[PDB]
RNA sequence: GGGGGGGCCGGGCCACCCCUCCCACGGCGCGACCGCUCGGGGCGGACUGUCCCCAGUGCGCCCCGGGCGGGUCGCGCCGUC
């Protein structure tokens, strides 16, 4: 350790930069979500 | 004599009447740019109805189309003791 202390950090560039983290849903995403549910709700139970 | 008056000048500057330009403002007309927000396609991908297709919603980017619109810039015409 004593002799050589730098730090050579290593290069770091190939990646192909996908996500595969999960995104935020927008705003009409939700907002469709109910009115998507109970019209669900509504048909299903207008009937038994 | 007094009073009154006409004069005796060339020149233009301003500008009435006939010509022709440079700006400013407006109007109308067109052109370019920026913007908003509406349609078709391509890709990324959300949601549910639907077995899917499709339907309803609609997000990211790329390609095309349309409607309105403020501002900026460019041009065309009409108006302005």
């Amino acid at each position: 350790i004593r002799e050589n202390p730098v730090y050579e950090k290593k290069p770091k560039k190939e990646v192909k930069k996908k996500r595969w983290n999960r995104p935020k849903m927008s705003l009409a995403q939700k907002k469709d979500r109910v009115a998507q549910k109970k019209a669900s709700f509504l048909r299903a139970q207008e009937r038994a």
